[PDB]
């Protein structure tokens, strides 16, 4: 892994592992999402972070994911080498954005793209806030100044408003709980686990006959280590689904999302 | 990754990832176990397998894990490079064995070792059997002929008989179920998931104050995709030892039994 020539983006190569692939011998969307997180972490490290800045540590502020959007054209096969390029951009005082481009290292063709929105939060009170002048200045020296979008298109899928699933759900997977492998180094549930939980309510027949093309996921509230989740799905249609993750007890919303699948 | 000079073992380097580490910023035992499986798979591929031999595919036979034993001296930190060497050995008609050695790539020191026992099974009937002469000869050209043991010692921990936990268990974690990420390419539960399930019944205070030094796990029966598991633990003991049992939540059918040894940080 290394920063590019201008120092405004970062690239890394990965060889797809045996336990990282599903039934079609290609990487799962969760493996892709893990690789995106890893290259994001390596980018932050290369430019002097830890993604907390000096002003963020002084004010006890952290970046939290608000939205993740992934589009895959070809999932890499077991043993294939995939190259991922990542970069960050400031979005005024709303927050920041991290984008990714996935390419087949042998053919050089784009096989996937992703975009994520991050918001500022006080790590103690858990209260969201706007980006201060001081943080925006310390982030700009590591970001491209002109816009650089993984999803440039006017009215693309990554910025669509997602509705709340109405009961009864067509499909469901209940009593989902995180185990220690689902936690990050700070004992918080890893963001990729929520993608897995959303996908658990998709029926196996759809998975066996379709490929996941697009996934958009909103993050509303974190699942704690001792929480239990219900995963709900309804067909809205290619096949499209509307998703909802909520706490099994009180029914508190933790995530909402949509998936688009293509027939194999 | 590459086979060594003599072609009787395989080495591969790994850089420890951000999502692969726990609270201490070092690789979890499950990350180590995944890396062991990956280097094992790369070894099998390099010597012409896919690890069914020609005679195994003809008779619908597969290798299945009977036991896994891991000892860690130092867990590699996030960003560290670890080198793993693996090799196989035939154990007569009982089955085969795969061994591993883990080293810090920078210091060259051994930071861990592992050994696993595999038995032959008919893929369809699920019936265990002995290794035939034709299968034994077919894989001896890929194995060292003289013994090469990751655990050589006279009465070492890797070959100890494990007893069955008696109810009531001191600790328990109930209703554990596999999700799609827990399955391998053939839709079977990955062997590393069982290690995670066993560890779920260890109290968080032990995890926060101790490091896992040794884990020995027996595999009796597989957990199916629609099965639910209960994880049970009882302390048996400076060091803390536990006895473990995984069983199906319904009928109480045994799937795994094991022991863990932990040292104070
Ligand atoms: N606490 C959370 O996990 C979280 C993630 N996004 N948000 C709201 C974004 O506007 C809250
Ligand atoms: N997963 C199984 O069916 C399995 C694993 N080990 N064994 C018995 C080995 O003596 C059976």
């Amino acid at each position: 892994g290394s920063l590019t020539e201008d120092g405004l983006s970062y690239k890394e190569k990965f060889v797809v592992r045996s336990y990282e692939v599903g039934s079609n011998k290609t990487a799962t969307v969760e493996t892709i999402a893990n690789l995106l997180q890893e290259v994001g972490c390596n980018h932050a490290q290369s430019v002097g972070f830890s993604a907390t800045t000096t002003t963020m540590r002084k004010l006890h502020l952290i970046w939290v994911t608000a939205r993740m959007h992934i589009e895959i054209y070809k999932y890499p096969a077991w043993g294939d080498v995939v190259e991922i390029e990542t970069w960050c951009q400031s979005e005024g005082r709303i927050g920041t954005r991290r984008d990714w481009i996935l390419k087949d290292s042998v053919t050089g063709e784009v096989t996937g793209r992703a975009t994520s929105k991050w918001v500022m939060m006080n790590q103690d009170t858990r209260r969201l806030q706007k980006v201060s002048d001081d943080v925006r200045d310390e982030y700009l020296v590591f970001c491209p100044q002109e816009p650089r979008l993984a999803f440039p298109e006017e009215n693309n899928r990554s910025l669509k408003k997602i509705p709340k699933l109405e009961d009864p759900a067509q499909y469901s997977m209940i009593g989902l709980k995180p185990r220690r492998a689902d936690l990050d180094m700070n004992q918080h549930v890893n963001n990729v686990t929520y993608i897995g939980w959303v996908l658990e309510s998709i029926p196996q027949e759809i998975v066996d006959t379709h490929e996941l093309q697009v996934i958009t996921l909103d993050y509303r509230r974190e699942c704690q280590q001792d929480d239990v989740v219900d995963s709900l799905t309804t067909t809205t249609s290619d096949s499209q689904f509307l998703h909802l993750l909520r706490l099994s007890g009180d029914g508190q919303e933790i995530n909402r999302g949509t998936t688009l699948w293509r027939k194999k």
